[PDB]
């Protein structure tokens, strides 16, 4: 990793699976899907035209997905109607799914503390999301982004070399 | 690979096969054929004069082969006569067999989608190949080419050293 | 160049011109245009927002320009009508202006020799371009191309750093 060895990053566990996936007939309905995060160090051996032909890029979530993740990760919480779901996605532009989830995690974590502290009503208010807004961080940097969408348009050139 | 180790790229699986292929008599009709893509890192031990004597170079496909690959990879498809087989090879000059195949793959893939979409006639038209023409890429670069045909004329010098 | 020095590639002839071009008022009609071929080693000092704001990329010539260059570089030659201007641009896809010009230069050079040799009629025939077709070379490689169109979409990131 990172620097790497003197040769290719091949393995006796990679060759045996890439050979196994070639014995199957084309008419079987089995579908294998691979996932990675650093597509520059994987061997082109599995990227050969006939094992991994189609390459699909997953970009950053857009507005329609950002609003959906928030309506999904709190489906079992009594969130009040005072908050606005689209508004959060309106500020959130350069955040990934981990950031969008951890914002809601922080908001729920602070709300659940004041809920118990008031015992010495149990609903999430707008300020609860507001505190989580300011403590937001960026899971990914900027330089790696353009690295990712420079492999998207020019990727067939890496096959074979 | 790539950089390589401190010594030669020899192996106990290479020496045992190069020794095995020397025990056979010359009058047997068994013929062994090797194939590689980076003929600068293989040991000259198997390239000795008496195991791998003749060296044969495979250049890029020419016009006559480019037209043939297209007439071969779609032999089981109802392609209409509106398209021209020679015309595609006329534009395609600096593409390899993988590119020539993936062009037809893309054209068939887009045609098969509109065929189903029209259900809400099943033949490949000229525009179907036209879209695949623009999304063409180059499997190989340019610098590696002259690398390949500089080993073709001067190769006996690498034997023994 | 190439490797470069330990610091920036600044000069007392670059600073004095970039300072001089800032003294002029915006209402003057003087327009300065710069041209380069390796836009990764020039200082961002002249690329500051207010001296060189707009960045314009010159891609490879397309079909409409390839046919035009041929109709332009032989405007003073008695070329016969047997040849086809669009046909040459139909084969020529991955060639730059220097290659397109040198093809015509070679064709004219071989025609002018047989014109004198026949003295022991003076028009360019199809075979004259045909010989020049086979001796064609590529002025630019492939790896530098994707290098050029990877700076085109992501260029504002290089400003300031
Ligand atoms: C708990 C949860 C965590 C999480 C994370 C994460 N970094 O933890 C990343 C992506 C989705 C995630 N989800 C998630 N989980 C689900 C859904 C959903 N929304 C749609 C979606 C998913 C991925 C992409 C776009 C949009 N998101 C949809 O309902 C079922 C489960
Ligand atoms: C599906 C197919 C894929 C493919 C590929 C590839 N990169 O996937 C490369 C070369 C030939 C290929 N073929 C192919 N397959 C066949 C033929 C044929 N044409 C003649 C030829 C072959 C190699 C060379 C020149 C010309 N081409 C001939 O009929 C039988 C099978
Ligand atoms: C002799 C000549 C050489 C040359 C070269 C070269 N590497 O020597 C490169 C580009 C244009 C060139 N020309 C050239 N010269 C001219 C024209 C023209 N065609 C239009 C054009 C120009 C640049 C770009 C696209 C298309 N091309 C147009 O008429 C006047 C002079």
């Amino acid at each position: 990793g990172n620097i790497g060895d003197g040769g290719g990053a091949a393995d006796r566990v990679i060759n045996q699976i890439l050979t196994e996936m070639d014995g199957m007939s084309t008419k079987k309905n089995v579908f294998i899907i691979g996932a990675t995060n650093r597509p520059d160090i994987i061997d082109p051996a599995i990227l050969r035209p006939g094992r991994l032909d189609q390459l699909i890029y997953i970009p950053l979530p857009d507005e329609k997905s950002r609003v959906a993740i928030l309506k999904a990760n709190l489906r079992k919480s009594p969130v009040a109607k005072d908050v606005d779901l689209e508004f959060l996605a309106k500020m959130t532009n350069g955040f990934s799914g981990a950031d969008l989830t951890e914002i809601c995690q922080r908001a729920c974590k602070l709300a659940i503390r004041e809920s118990i502290e008031s015992e010495i009503v149990p609903e999430i208010r707008r300020d609860h999301f507001e505190e989580a807004m300011r403590f937001a961080r960026r899971s990914v940097s900027d330089n790696d982004i353009r690295k990712y969408e420079m492999f998207a348009q020019t990727l067939q050139q890496s096959r074979g070399f």
